[PDB]
C-alpha cells in the first residue's frame, strides 16, 4: 500500500504480512514518526540500491538515503524553523536514557540458554529502572519553575513534545512490552512508574498511535 500525508519525500517501509498495513521495524516507524512530527507532506511506501541496502529508506528528489540515523539527520537539519519544528532534543541525556534497553530485551528474548534466562533478565530491568529514574527525574526547565519539585510531572524524554530521541526510543520500547508480555507473561514491571506513564502518553499521542504495526505483526516477528 501506500500513504500520502499532507512529492519530494518519499519513505519505503516493509509491509505487513498481509500486505494491508505497515510492517513491524522500529526504524521504520522512527523515522515515519518524525516525518509526522515534522509535518510536512510526504509519501509512505510500504514494500513486502546499494549492497546490504535495507528498509527504511528515503527518496528524495531522486537521492536515495539508505541509512537511519542519515535519513534521520536530514530531516532534522533540511526541515527547520520557521516552516518546520527542530524535533533535537534539548538535554544530552534524552539522547542516552534507555539506550541499552532494545539490545538487552534482544538478547533476553533470543536467549537459548536456561541457566542464563533470570541473569539476562535482570540485565533488562536494571536497564529499565535506569530508563524510569531519568523519567522521574526534574528535568531543568522543570526545576526552574518549582525548585522544590522532586518528580518529574513530564509527559516523554525531554519534556511534553516528542523529540528524536522519542521517535527513536517508543518504537522500541513499545516491542519490549509488547513481546515480553506476551511470549513470557512479563509486562514492564508496574513498579516502573515512570516507564509505564511514558509509554501510557506516547499511546495517547496520535503520532505514535498512528504509527505503531499491529500486533500480530510485532508477535509474528518473535515467533
Amino acid at each position: 500500500l501506500e500513504v500520502l500525508f499532507q512529492t519530494k519525500l518519499q519513505l519505503f517501509v516493509k509491509a505487513s504480512e498481509d500486505g494491508e498495513s505497515v510492517g513491524h521495524c522500529p526504524s521504520c516507524q522512527r523515522l515515519f514518526m518524525v516525518l509526522l512530527l515534522k509535518g510536512v507532506p510526504f509519501t509512505l511506501t510500504t514494500v513486502d540500491f546499494a549492497p546490504g541496502s535495507q528498509l527504511p529508506i528515503l527518496l528524495y528528489d531522486s537521492d536515495a538515503k539508505t541509512d537511519t540515523l542519515q535519513i534521520e539527520d536530514f530531516l532534522e537539519e533540511t526541515l527547520g524553523p520557521p516552516d518546520f519544528p527542530s524535533l533535537a532534543p534539548r538535554y544530552r541525556e534524552s539522547n542516552t536514557a534507555g539506550n541499552d534497553v532494545f539490545h538487552k530485551f534482544s538478547a533476553f528474548i533470543k536467549n537459548p540458554v536456561p541457566a542464563q534466562d533470570e541473569a539476562l533478565y535482570q540485565q533488562l530491568l536494571r536497564a529499565l529502572a535506569r530508563l524510569d529514574s531519568y523519567l522521574r527525574a526534574p528535568l531543568e526547565h522543570e526545576l526552574a519553575g518549582e525548585p522544590q519539585l522532586r518528580e518529574s510531572r513530564r509527559r516523554f524524554l525531554d519534556g511534553d513534545r516528542l523529540t528524536l530521541a522519542d521517535c527513536s526510543l517508543l518504537p522500541k520500547l513499545h516491542i519490549v512490552d509488547t513481546v515480553c508480555a506476551h511470549f513470557r507473561q512479563a509486562p514492564i514491571p508496574a513498579e516502573l512508574r515512570g516507564v509505564r506513564r511514558y509509554l501510557d502518553s506516547a499511546m495517547q499521542e496520535k503520532e505514535f498511535k498512528y504509527t505503531c504495526p499491529h500486533s500480530a505483526e510485532i508477535l509474528a516477528a518473535y515467533r
